[PDB]
């Protein structure tokens, strides 16, 4: 790519990652992300759990955004907006506004982006040393807009690149990952796992 940036994950020299709790699902499973594929199934408007690890010391003030881009390189160059039903539905809810589909919990002093210039937008938070017991640092995610809402995504999945850089500019931990709501996580993932599987049969 030469338009937008490169979308390589970084957990290099703070090898940090993002990890996501699986449970293999039965029927029906809340969070359900493929490791193979690295890509996340989850329900709409459904808390997505995320995980910050690192190994190697990170800044105790580190900024950790998280922009969700078009991973569909057939329309790479088509960012995703709000709907006019999604803006019209709700207006406030946990100081997120309608316009940016991704959500945080826990915040403290976080930062919607939304340049004039630019009009990018990524949600931005404060670094939260680990505690007794964690030691990495749980973010909870949510998004209000799945795939299916053909006046949004439009049938075009969405990646999640959360970067972990200093005030200064300078990225330490940034990884990317596929987020796939539809209200089926365990559906998604075991028709993805199960249908995958196989990879085709009969043809002629
Ligand atoms: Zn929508």
């Amino acid at each position: 790519s030469s338009s937008v940036p490169s979308q390589k994950t970084y957990q290099g020299s703070y090898g940090f990652r993002l990890g996501f709790l699986h449970s293999g699902t039965a029927k029906s499973v809340t969070c359900t992300y493929s490791p193979a594929l690295n890509k996340m199934f989850c329900q709409l408007a459904k808390t997505c759990p995320v995980q910050l690890w690192v190994d190697s010391t990170p800044p105790p003030g580190t900024r950790v955004r998280a922009m969700a881009i078009y991973k569909q390189s057939q329309h790479m160059t088509e960012v995703v907006r709000r709907c006019p039903h999604h803006e019209r539905c709700s207006d406030s809810d946990g100081l997120a506004p309608p316009q940016h589909l991704i959500r945080v919990e826990g915040n403290l002093r976080v930062e919607y982006l939304d340049d004039r210039n630019t009009f990018r937008h990524s949600v931005v938070v404060p670094y939260e040393p680990p505690e007794v017991g964690s030691d990495c640092t749980t973010i909870h995610y949510n998004y209000m807009c799945n795939s299916s809402c053909m006046g949004g995504m439009n049938r075009r999945p969405i990646l999640t690149i959360i970067t972990l850089e200093d005030s200064s500019g300078n990225l330490l931990g940034r990884n990317s990952f596929e987020v796939r709501v539809c209200a089926c996580p365990g559906r998604d993932r075991r028709t993805e796992e199960e249908n995958l599987r196989k990879k085709g049969e009969p043809h002629h």
